[PDB]
């Protein structure tokens, strides 16, 4: 499995603009909610879930990274695997996207895969 | 269990006005008293306990991200489960609030589970 | 044992104005000194050992907290357990005093046991 | 092994520009983009991979350096072993690098094997 | 064994002006660069190895200790103990100072062992 792997999806020039901590099923889990750093377009959600997912090795790390690009507001691309979470409520309330990846973006490029 | 099962309670809008660590029992604790950013309502007291409770796995995570919130003071949703902690000294300076979620928010929502 | 239990001592209105970090007996360990933030009494100097005394769990936590405070400057209370420490030059240089808490205060009040 | 063993490659003056996290194989994994403080040259890219190389035991000082550094945007050397990662499209989007060192560039020169 | 012990050598008012992270015989490790605040005398070069020598327990602790001072600019006093390190290009590129401790510093006196 690889971050960059195109059944992956990805959404570049975001601004990761909303980020939240929780536990579920003695799992420790956050999610992040990023928009387009224009404003266009339609939020992104995803979570990471400590224990859970073939994700779960990069909890820490992503949490990590993600804090440091929600404390600067920078634009970086977010890669997703999509149909991963199925508790039904906390789809509801977020989604049901594994967060993968985060790369920083130039206003050129972004720096991951693509 | 869930941050969001909806026998916990939440406080939409608070901000982290004060921060405490110590241990008791055998475990570190934080607890945090947060107020409405709007200056409405009552402060809210919550813990999180290390290798307590359902709520031990994710102490580290919420420890951090309590100590993030506090430092930029920005209005948070605070997730938490009542009549958890039960020492009576400990619950009288603080209260029996488990810590199970923290969520920022914007100026119409917050980034988490409500009813 | 708890922080607050009434045979600890507590200092109010402190600010944490230094920090050590060093090891001892196999053990890392760290040391503080904090003052009263109105520039009266006396200076308060305990410290924390990694694998000794029963507050050695909470060794890592009050290291982080004690770095918080002491990079904010704000006013806190700090909460020790007397005559702990009795290496005799490790006393003289800092003191016997095991850190047990930390609390920020407000103007009036502090958020912790009293 | 060592960071300073000539087999090694290093590149001074650098400041990373960019910065991505991930997953590859059960590891998380992050990579970095430098490029020189004056703007010539073409920039060196590197990865560390968790758990993957010899180098793997540094892969969270490494990760939490070059966060540093990036956060900072000083001026650095970069210190990679060339040929280590294999996974094609990995290597075709970031490169075949291993991250194996970071040193400060600031005053007399690059504090690092040199 | 003791961060104050005579055995061990200190420099006071010093400032952490270079820092490097990287790995050596599977063993992360990383050195400073420090030098008097007033500019006077000869820069003071020390390492920890996580793994290595004695003071290996207190490693993590001294790198984010390092890390902090090294942010910050201030004045601080290094603890070392000299003689430790033993691989010749390693010694002859930092040096064999052993890093045993960090004490932040008033403008009167430092708050460490002397
Ligand atoms: C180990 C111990 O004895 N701990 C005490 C601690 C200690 O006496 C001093 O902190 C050491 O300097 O004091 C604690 O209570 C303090 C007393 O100073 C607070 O009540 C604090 O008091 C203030 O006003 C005081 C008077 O109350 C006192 O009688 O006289 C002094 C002058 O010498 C002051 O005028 C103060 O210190 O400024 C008022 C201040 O608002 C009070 N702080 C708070 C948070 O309410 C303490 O440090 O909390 C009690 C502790 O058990
Ligand atoms: C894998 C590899 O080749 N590593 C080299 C590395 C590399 O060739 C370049 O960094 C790629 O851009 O270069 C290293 O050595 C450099 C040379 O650039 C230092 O000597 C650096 O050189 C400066 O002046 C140089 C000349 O010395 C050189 O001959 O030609 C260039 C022309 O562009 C410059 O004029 C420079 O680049 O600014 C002077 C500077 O002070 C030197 N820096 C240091 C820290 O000494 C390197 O990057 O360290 C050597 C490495 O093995």
């Amino acid at each position: 499995e690889w971050t960059g792997d195109n059944t992956n999806a990805y959404y570049s020039d975001e601004v990761i603009s909303e980020l939240h901590v929780g536990q579920i099923d003695t799992s420790p889990y956050f999610c992040i909610k990023t928009v387009k750093a224009n404003g266009s377009g339609t939020p992104v959600v995803a979570c990471a879930v400590s224990k859970q997912s073939i994700w779960a090795p990069s909890f820490k790390e992503l949490l990590d990274q993600a804090r440091y690009f929600y404390s600067t507001g920078q634009s970086v691309r977010i890669h997703v695997q999509k149909n991963i979470w199925t508790y039904p409520l906390f789809v509801n309330t977020f989604s049901a996207n594994a967060l993968v990846g985060l790369s920083s973006c130039s206003a050129t490029q972004c720096f991951g895969p693509k």
